């Protein structure tokens, strides 16, 4: 069955509108408003994608997304 992946998909796959496999902060910006409908700010997201990065790309991949929550 899903050992825990299942979170860590609803989460990629719902700020992910084109199912690819990558959150830009484009991708984020179009999604992290909903969760308080609206935009927190605009230095706090690049701040928190530097910090979800692993590679420092400025973007989510599920492994680094993954990784990251994996354990947190
Ligand atoms: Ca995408
Ligand atoms: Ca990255």
């Amino acid at each position: 069955h899903m050992l825990g992946v299942r979170e860590l998909r609803i989460a990629f796959r719902e700020f992910d509108k084109d199912r690819d496999g990558r959150i830009t902060v484009a991708e984020l910006r179009q999604a992290a408003p909903a969760l308080l409908g609206e935009p927190l700010e605009g230095t706090e997201l690049d701040e928190m994608l530097r910090e979800m990065d692993l590679n420092g790309d400025g973007t989510i991949d599920f492994d680094e997304f993954v990784m990251m929550l994996s354990t947190g």
